[PDB]
């Protein structure tokens, strides 16, 4: 009966899936939702990125600080050997940079030195986390900076979340009910004017739907397993109406290409449903 004929058509998808998948689908206008394999925790990865830009903007209207304030970057945070468009850009570091660029970086390029950078602007992993949960959203947990996930395998798993719980927190941003409008405007744009992910939420929608969204991705251990492939954000239906929604597969034998696949049949397939 509608939604639960979607949920078992994914479900049916997933049977063969060497991988756990967590779906989570909220209406943005017209309450409409759905969960899959929604008691589970998954690593986040670059998916994150999102929620502390929140805190990032947050703490700038409360503090009545200016997008373009800058502050210095010492070289020494701008690590080697990690993504971070800032280092190639800035190699010798001791850089005046203002939060606007670095955000830009960070949300839309997914940077890894301006998201540790931002860390450090806002206090650390455990404000992000307080800021958070004093939202209302409950089941998100942020323990790890960049830096420190790109050491022990393990942890990444200590940012994880429940793909409803995401779902939830999209949904209080882009209704506006968490920022001022001019830190919801610029988050916004940089969520739409990414790169990043064109074979995930976007892989099998019609050319030029406009999606905001943050990707998340990590390595593939000698197992043959990738952690980590995540993609969450805000569609536009064809009536202008829209949906937040939240895919992550997550501890996945199968290769990259269908890892992204998945995101984008399941995306589609719920695309499809309130489209009809
Ligand atoms: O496009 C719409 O009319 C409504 C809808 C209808 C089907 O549930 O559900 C999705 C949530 C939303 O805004 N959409
Ligand atoms: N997606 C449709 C569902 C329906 O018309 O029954 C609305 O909007
Ligand atoms: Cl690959």
């Amino acid at each position: 009966k509608g939604t639960d004929s979607l949920k078992s058509s994914i479900e049916k998808y997933l049977k063969d899936k060497k991988a756990k998948v967590g779906v989570a689908v909220l209406g943005i206008e017209d309450n409409f939702k759905l969960n899959v394999n929604e008691k589970h925790h998954y690593p986040m990865q670059g998916t994150y990125k999102f929620h502390l830009a929140l805190a990032v903007l947050d703490k700038l209207d409360k503090e009545n600080i200016s997008i373009d304030k800058k502050l210095f970057v010492k070289k020494s945070e701008l690590l080697p050997n990690t993504w971070s468009p800032l280092r190639d850009k800035y190699p010798d570091g001791n850089v005046d940079l203002s939060i606007s660029e670095i955000l830009k970086a960070t949300v839309s390029r997914s940077d890894n030195n301006g998201c540790d950078i931002l860390f450090r602007f806002v206090g650390g992993t455990n404000k992000v986390h307080n800021f958070i949960s004093k939202l209302g959203v409950k089941n998100i947990s942020i323990k790890a900076t960049e830096e420190e996930m790109h050491k022990a395998w393990n942890v990444q798993y200590t940012n994880w979340t429940t793909p409803d719980a995401t779902v939830q927190l999209l949904k209080k941003f882009y209704k506006n009910e968490i920022l001022s409008k001019n830190s919801y405007d610029y988050l916004l744009n940089t969520m739409i004017e990414t790169t990043t992910g064109p074979k995930r939420l976007k892989g099998l929608l019609p050319d030029g739907t406009v999606v905001a969204h943050k990707t998340g991705s990590s390595d593939t251990n000698d197992k043959g397993i990738t952690a980590a492939t995540n993609d969450i954000g805000i569609i536009t239906l064809p009536n202008g109406k829209h949906f937040a929604i939240a895919v992550y597969v997550s501890d996945s034998s199968e290769k990259s290409d269908v890892n992204e696949k998945i995101i984008a049949e399941i995306c589609k397939s719920v695309w499809d449903y309130l489209v009809k």
